[PDB]
């Protein structure tokens, strides 16, 4: 399992990292972190075949410090996901699963 941070510590709006890297199988638990609220959307047009956007989304606003949303991924491939609010400020990421 790994963890991407929502909003860097300095406020920044950004995924920490930007570009994860996991196995097949792993758990991502996105933390809320600065800048918030920020929501997980991932980008059906960046996501592998057979995989539903909706279905591993977090469309719901984190509101809180600390609040977690976690996903396991099991398909090959590259993700790419934003947060809607902050999609235009570049709070953009990409999960590699292996
Ligand atoms: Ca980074
Ligand atoms: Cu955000």
């Amino acid at each position: 399992d790994a963890t991407v941070k929502l909003g860097a510590d300095s406020g920044a709006l950004e995924f920490v990292p930007k570009t994860l890297t996991i196995k097949s199988g792993e758990t991502v638990n996105f933390v809320n972190n600065a800048g918030f609220p920020h929501n997980i959307v991932f980008d059906e047009d960046a996501i592998p075949s057979g995989v539903n956007a909706d279905a591993i989304s977090r469309d719901d606003y984190l509101n809180a410090p600390g609040e977690t949303y976690s996903v396991k991924l099991t398909a090959a491939g590259e993700y790419g996901y934003y947060c809607e609010p902050h999609q235009g400020a570049g709070m953009v990421g990409k999960i590699i699963v292996q």
